[PDB]
Formats: C-alpha cells, structure tokens, sequence
DNA sequence: GACCACGGCGCC
DNA sequence: AAAAGGCGCCGTGGTC
C-alpha cells in the first residue's frame, strides 16, 4: 500500500491497536485507515479519532466503545466480523477470519487496515446472493452492533459497599463449613482441590463413585455425584454448602468490586457479537449473563446491581419463549393451542412433579420445572431424568413419552429439521441464520447423536435470538427518545434503566415492542417488572 | 508473571 | 455422572 497523509478520505476501513482487548479500558495504541491503495496512519491516534464519521472494520464495535468512553459519537459501521459470522457461526475470531477469507491478523494498525478492507471486499462477494444472511446482516446485526456499543460504554451501577459487606459474612461462613468437613475427615486437605476431595471420600472414607470425569477418567466429585451420596456421609451436604458459597464468593462477590470504572463509577461488559454456535450473544470482562439467581445467597448477589440514584431499573423477559419459537416452527396444533388459551407448560410440568393442582404451584416449582421441560425437549435420559427427579426409571420414560406425544408434531419437525441437515450439511433459523453441522453424517453413533442434538436445537435456540436481537434494535431509537436507556441482555431477558418519572411509560412502551417484534402463530408475552434493583425488577 | 487442560458450575 | 442445548470463569495442578 502507499503511505497517505491523515485523515483518510470518507468511507475508509479502519485497524486500530489496544493495550488490552477490554475497549472500555484500553489506551488507544495505534490507528489507522485504508482505501484506494492507500494507508493512513494517524500520529495522534486520541485526537485522530474526532476525524471519523464511523468505525468501519474489523471489532467495529470495540473502536466504537472506546470513542464512546471518550465522550466521541462514533457508531461501529461495516465489520467484516460480522459478515464472516453469518456465513459460518464457527467464524468467531479475527485470526481465524483473516486465515480462512484472505490475511494475516497482526498487531500494527495500518496491516489491520488493510486487512479489514480486503477481507470486507472477499467476503462481500461471497454473501451476493444470500438474501436471507442480507437482510440479517443490514437489518440485525449491523444496527444491533451500534446498540451494543452503546451498552457497553453506559454500563451498569454497582452497590460496592453492599459487597465488600457480604464478603466478610460469606467469609465466615465457609471457614465454618471447611473446618466441620477437616473434623468429618479426620485431617486438613485443600477442599478446593477436587483431586485431594476424591481420595479423601473414595479411598478414605470409602464412599462409592457415581461417575468418572470425560478426559481423565477419574472418580468424579460434581455437585450430582454429591447430590446422589447426600444420605451415605454427613460430610457430602457439608462439601455442597462450601462449593456453592465459595462458587459464589470466587466468582462474583470478590472480583466485581474491583471491576468499577474509576471514571464512570459503574460495571461494564462486553457484548461479544460473533462468539455462539446459534447467533446468541455472549457476555465477558466480567460476563454479566451469568450472575446468581437461584439460591438464597445468589439473591443477595444479584440485589448489588442497582439504578443511579433517582432512577429505576426495568426488566423485561419473554415468557416460555423457546416453547413458542417451538411451536411456530413445528406446526403442532396442540402447542400452538396451549398458547392462545394462555397456558403454561412450565407451570402445568411443575404440577405434576410436584403433585399439587396447577392453582397450587408457587414461583420456584415452576422455575424447577423449566429445567426440566428443556432437557426433555432436547433429549435429556430417562436415566439422567430419573435421577434428578429422585423418581423411578420407568416413572421417568413415562414422562418423557406423555411429552412427545401430547405435542405429536414435534419430533416431526425434528426428524424433518436433522434429514434437511444432512443434505444441506446446515441447518438454520426462522430467517435464515445457518449452522454447519457436518457430523450429522458420522459413522459412530455418539458422535453423530451428539451432532443431532446440537443440530435440532439451534433453530429454536437461534430463532429466540434472532427475534431478541431485533427488538433490541426496534427499542433502542425508543429508549433514546425517552431518555432511558438499554444495559444488558440476558438471552431472553432486556434490562433497561429509566428516570423515576417515566419508568411506567419506558416499561408500557418495551413490552409492547418486545411482543411485536415479529407476528408468530402464537402470541409472544412479556413479563415485565420494575425496582431499585435487579432482583427486585424480576419480582 | 503468563499460559494451559480439566473439572466444575454460575446463567439462559 | 447421566443422550438436554448454548455460553464464560474459577481454582488446581502443571508448564514455561
Ligand atoms: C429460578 C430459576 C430458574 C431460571 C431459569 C431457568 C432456566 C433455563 C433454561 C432456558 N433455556 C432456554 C429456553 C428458554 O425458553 C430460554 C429462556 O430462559 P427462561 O427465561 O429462564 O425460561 P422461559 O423463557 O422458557 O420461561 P419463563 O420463566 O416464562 O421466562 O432459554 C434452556 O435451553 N435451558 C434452560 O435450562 C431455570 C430456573
Ligand atoms: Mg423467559
Ligand atoms: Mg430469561
Ligand atoms: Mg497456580
């Protein structure tokens, strides 16, 4: 290429150097641009970055990001990223990008210039005439990256005091539980460590194995070989206390403190846009898709995430949703029926393993059976059902076979979707998102089983992000009016802050987007809940 | 210090 | 553990 002056002209590709791959907490190393055989570099990369109508280039949305923290309007155009994801999901990172459509990712700014340009163009190319990976490319994903931009830069407030508060507690507490499972074993070990905790309960205190580990093939300690010796030692329900305390102390209480940003005094992840097998989103540094819930302890953690002060936050999360995808791809009248008489499948599986009157099923047997209803919907075992239901074998296969049959066309539209699989070699969503999933057609069974597994769930799991991600972008012009605005994304869940005032309106106006997004043969539903802080917002 | 494979486990 | 699918992060034991 030949070395032009700064600025480049309109419509230029952009590389640009980080000092670490988090944009809201890089310095911003080197920049540059690239068009018409020529290469810009810019000697101020800070103040070059005010010269930009919009990132256009490979990780768009990261340049975008830091512009952002610096108080810049720039919004992520073109991303190479992005067309490679849609042609092929396993397209998940700029080496291996650059490696298979026509590059070599490296660490100097004006290379990645110059690499964003050739692979837009190669790749470009190959996406004429795929109308379908077109109209998610310029209708979804494109506008989506600008949206997510935006959320990273906002972030979300965190309560720090609470935390550092909660450690101390749940600090005492887990010395309480090693030291009684030191007394039970006779002798200090490293309980951490899960190779010292095997020989401590199978070799010492003779416990039987449940089950081996997948690589190495030792006795494993998991949470379900514990739940299954829970009677056999007064030792085992000790060890589950501490794992889960320490889980949640390790991973979340501890390290989010020390996560705020010194200028923005709150959290803030990454939205990683080409990282799923099925075109859902991620979320890292720190990933904030994964916070407790559940347990009494996880609710305590999840209640540290709260509005600035004077606003609300707002949480929004479709109902049953991949229950309705489900039933709009496969037909099934009955499904579909559930559906528009307003029933619940979650609630009406929790009847049953539960044995009470639907009337009669408070909020968390009907959140465990929805643990249930999708690992039977995706193939869960009799064996593993039975297991974890604590019922018999055939009480299990029982269940399983009622399933399928009171929904006859679904393992229809499973045999139809896995057989259009191995032809095509894909297989793919309500508007077109593929998948390639060439071990439909293995010769060894658990493989190819396996493969038919991944290969049936990724249009529904797919087809609830797609129509995720496109109300995401129908709300956000919304919210911006408003003066609310969108903070994360939980899969199927929109987490929204709004001032105090209007939080009613912002909640009113999200659902109804969010319902609309896209007309099925049954309804979609929102629940929708407002509070200080995020447990409070889901009730 | 930084990486890794692994087992394990938090959320959807 | 197990014929659920999809993720990212943590500590250990280990290397470099
Ligand atoms: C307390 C609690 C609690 C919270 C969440 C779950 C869960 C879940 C799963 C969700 N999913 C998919 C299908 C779900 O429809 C989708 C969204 O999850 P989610 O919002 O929790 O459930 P869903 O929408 O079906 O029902 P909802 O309670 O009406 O929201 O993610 C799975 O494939 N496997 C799961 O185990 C289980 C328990
Ligand atoms: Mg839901
Ligand atoms: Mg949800
Ligand atoms: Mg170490």
């Amino acid at each position: 290429l030949e070395e032009a002056p700064w600025p480049p002209p309109e419509g230029a590709f952009v590389g640009f150097v980080l000092s670490r791959k988090e944009p809201m907490w890089a310095d911003l190393l080197a920049l540059a641009a690239a068009r018409g055989g020529r290469v810009h570099r810019a000697p101020e990369p800070y103040k070059a970055l005010r010269d930009l109508k919009e990132a256009r280039g490979l990780l768009a949305k990261d340049l975008s990001v830091l512009a952002l923290r610096e108080g810049l309007g720039l919004p992520p155009g073109d991303d190479p990223m992005l067309l490679a994801y849609l042609l092929d999901p396993s397209n998940t990172t700029p080496e291996g990008v650059a490696r298979r459509y026509g590059g070599e990712w490296t660490e100097e700014a004006g290379e990645r210039a110059a690499l964003s340009e050739r692979l837009f163009a190669n790749l470009w190319g190959r996406l004429e005439g795929e109308e379908r990976l077109l109209w998610l490319y310029r209708e979804v994903e494109r506008p989506l990256s600008a949206v997510l931009a935006h959320m990273e830069a906002t972030g979300v407030r965190l309560d720090v005091a609470y935390l550092r508060a909660l450690s101390l507690e749940v600090a005492e507490e887990i010395a309480r539980l090693e030291a009684e499972v030191f007394r039970l074993a006779g002798h200090p070990f490293n309980l951490n460590s899960r190779d010292q905790l095997e020989r401590v309960l199978f070799d010492e205190l003779g416990l039987p194995a449940i089950g081996k580990t997948e690589k190495t093939g030792k006795r494993s300690t998991s949470a379900a070989v514990l739940e299954a010796l829970r009677e056999a030692h007064p030792i085992v329900e000790k060890i589950l206390q501490y794992r889960e305390l320490t889980k949640l102390k390790s991973t979340y209480i501890d390290p989010l403190p020390d996560l705020i940003h010194p200028r923005t005094g709150r959290l803030h992840t990454r939205f990683n846009q080409t990282a799923t097998a099925t075109g859902r989103l991620s979320s890292s540094d720190p990933n904030l898709q994964n916070i407790p819930v559940r347990t009494p302890l996880g609710q305590r953690i999840r209640r540290a995430f709260i509005a600035e002060e004077g606003w609300l936050l707002v949480a929004l999360d479709y109902s049953q949703i991949e229950l309705r995808v489900l039933a709009h791809l496969s037909g099934d009248e009955n499904l579909i029926r559930v559906f528009q008489e307003g029933r619940d499948i979650h609630t009406e599986t929790a009847s049953w393993m539960f044995g009470v009157p639907r009337e009669a099923v408070d909020p968390l047997m009907r959140r465990a059976a929805k643990t249930i209803n999708f690992g039977v919907l995706y193939g869960m075992s009799a064996h593993r059902l039975s297991q974890e239901l604590a019922i018999p074998y055939e009480e299990a296969q029982a269940f399983i076979e009622r399933y399928f049959q009171s929904f006859p066309k679904v393992r229809a539209w499973i045999e139809k979707t896995l057989e259009e699989g191995r032809r095509r070699g894909y297989v793919e969503t309500l508007f077109g998102r593929r998948r390639y999933v060439p071990d439909l057609e293995a010769r060894v069974k658990s493989v190819r089983e396996a493969a038919e597994r991944m290969a049936f769930n990724m249009p529904v799991q797919g087809t609830a992000a797609d129509l995720m991600k496109l109300a995401m972008v129908k709300l956000f012009p919304r919210l911006e009016e408003m003066g609310a605005r969108m903070l994360l994304q939980v899969h199927d869940e929109l987490v929204l802050e709004a001032p105090k005032e209007r939080a009613e309106a912002v909640a009113r106006l999200a659902k109804e987007v969010m319902e609309g997004v896209y007309p099925l043969a049954v309804p979609l539903e929102v629940e929708v809940g407002i509070g200080e802080d995020w447990l409070s917002a889901k009730e």
